[PDB]
């Protein structure tokens, strides 16, 4: 396979549907990306991640910097071998959940203290992307600064212009790297809170530096599913349509739908609550005690065709390891479900048909 | 097959090799039982279960009579529906979890709080057998009242008698309910600490009443190797040799060897502790960091062909469920690895010289 090839097989209105060829496998869009926090998709092997339909998953810089360390794990071997996930991996760039999990920021980068041993790092768009590098990802994300919702017109832009000099430095810092450049793909965030010409001047300079793929940043913050929509609605365009379109950190089901709808091409996202085409249950409800029905009447993973949700539901109470295996399987298999649904309508030009009766059913 | 057939093929010594067949499947013996607490064994799915090669598993009467409760698993359809698993399983009586979890004793049985919600239970017998058979148990064991270590000839004779006359209660229970009489097995256990004469008393009073297997109980408490050893060499022969003897949450490697020199045919036991046959090593050593071996060199189970030490060491640090689930699902397949050394070893007249050769090794 190529180092990277978006191909757009279908469309409808402004939703795609198509393939992202990579060194280490294809991946199916929409996508959805199950995501690994500690070199780990939660309570599963990674042949259950592979068994359910994921194509890629994501990597976390931050988490994976502090514990077991990015030059230990390039000594490892990488983080495919390590881990056991032979396929496409995305690693994001760490600014995000160093703001968030863990300091000092500048215009070279942020410098923090783990919040686990309280050690010191400075994280920079150099250092970013040199530790996606050791890690061996295959997507790598620019490093960017995150706007906090809500955000003042100043305050915004003052960060998206940070985030474009960024990702200046991010491109350049991944091109110098030989093996990186040739092996992986590159994307850039675009930026700019809730505002359409910062937005735009964001996806101007994004697409001036060129990158092989987009995504959205910034949302999903604390701005509400309706002005979200209105963000992505002037804000998808704006970037290359040739490219995928990755909005970060969105995974709520109605969420994925409504942004497909809007553009989008890759998805990701981080208990009791179980997903059903009925919309959620919380399994651990008096209710499910004696219910032998499985979590959804038609999903096909393998824990719908072998455990009720009685069984599932005394698991989650008692606190279990299997309660939570069973349970992540499902819901991941929901997804993947979900995002193959929604492929195949894009295909067959009946996906807005599709949302329709996904709503009005998830929502009844 | 038939509902209990316990046949020897051969034999070295006093260890003994065969099966026992019944209803749900053939056990081969020496077996090693995989726990099971709340209905389900530790991370792991029940065909992982059957994968690493347990042919039977143990349910508890204590855990599940308090959640999800006995009655409701009778109205789900029985344990095996319920967790998933479709093999032999064998389960305790309660009597020893109540005395160590949960409590007024009498000679009609035992009266206790639960150390969850501190609700009231009234264990006894008749409704201990009552619970297994409700669970659907294919292996019920006598209710019996352990003798704790150290215990005094009086207190030993006191408990041992009890136990012998819960012993006849038990038959008479199980003898009753005419479909767990045909469908299902019952194991009387030997109690008697560890003096001789009680256990000769009790092995004949046991023998006179009638089991399909003994278990050796009372033992494991407290009392080392050296005096368990010393006790069994006396007691097993105690019993009725055409039947299944059991020594009771037996479980250490070296143990489980020393007690099939002895006799033994079941045995049953419940971190970073991973089973090697270098002798045990606790994966959380920050040695292992960047060992890229797998967990023992000669282990033919999944994670051993799939994991480094390295990657659980990190998982195991980082509290991550993937941790349990290798490390449990490893451990359980080097036990049932070494129950088929045992097995094939006393087929081919080496026994002897495997016991040898592995404590060479394993202390070495
Ligand atoms: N809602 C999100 C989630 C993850 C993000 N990661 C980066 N690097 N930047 C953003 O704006 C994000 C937004
Ligand atoms: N070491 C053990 C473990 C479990 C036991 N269970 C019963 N019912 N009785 C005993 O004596 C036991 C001893
Ligand atoms: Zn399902
Ligand atoms: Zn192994």
């Amino acid at each position: 396979r190529p180092r990277f090839s978006f191909s757009i097989a279908a469309r409808e209105g402004k939703a795609r549907t198509g393939t992202i060829e990579m060194k280490r496998g294809v991946i199916r869009t929409p996508a959805f990306m199950p995501v690994g926090t500690a070199a780990t998709v939660k309570a599963l092997k990674p042949e259950t991640v592979r068994a359910t339909g994921a194509d890629i998953i994501l990597g976390n810089t931050y988490h994976l910097m502090l514990r077991p360390g990015a030059e230990r794990i390039a000594k490892l071997g990488g983080l495919h071998s390590f881990m056991g996930w032979d396929r496409p991996i995305l690693t994001d760039s760490g600014g995000y959940q160093v703001m968030s999990l863990s300091t000092k920021q500048s215009e070279e980068g942020v410098t923090f203290k783990s919040h686990l041993d309280g050690s010191r790092h400075m994280l920079s768009p150099e250092r970013s992307i040199e530790i996606q590098h050791l890690l061996g990802s295959d997507i790598v994300m620019a490093f960017d600064e995150c706007t906090p919702y809500p955000a003042t017109p100043s305050r915004a832009a003052s960060s998206m212009e940070r985030s474009m000099r960024w990702a200046k430095r991010s491109r350049d810092a991944f091109d110098s790297r030989k093996e990186q450049a040739e092996n992986a793909a590159l994307f850039g965030i675009q930026q700019g809170s809730v505002f359409e010409n910062l937005r735009q001047q964001s996806a101007d300079a994004l697409a001036e530096i060129g990158f092989d793929g987009y995504a959205v940043g910034g949302l999903a913050v604390g701005e509400g599913q309706d002005e979200m929509f209105r963000v992505l609605d002037f804000s998808v365009p704006m970037l290359p349509d040739d490219k995928p379109h990755y909005l970060m950190g969105v995974g709520k089901p109605d969420d994925i739908v409504g942004a497909v709808e809007r553009g989008i091409d890759m998805f990701d996202c981080v208990n009791g609550q179980a997903f059903t085409w009925d919309g959620p249950i919380n399994i651990r409800n008096a209710r499910f005690s004696e219910d032998l029905k499985p979590l959804d009447s038609e999903c096909h993973c393998a824990v719908c065709q072998k455990w009720s949700r009685a069984y599932i539901h005394h698991l989650i109470r008692a606190g279990e390891i299997l309660g939570a295996m069973l349970m992540t399987e499902h819901n991941i298999a929901f997804y993947q479900q979900l995002m193959q649904k929604i492929r195949d309508s894009i295909s067959e030009g009946r996906f807005s048909q599709f949302a329709q009766d996904f709503r009005a059913r998830y929502f009844a």
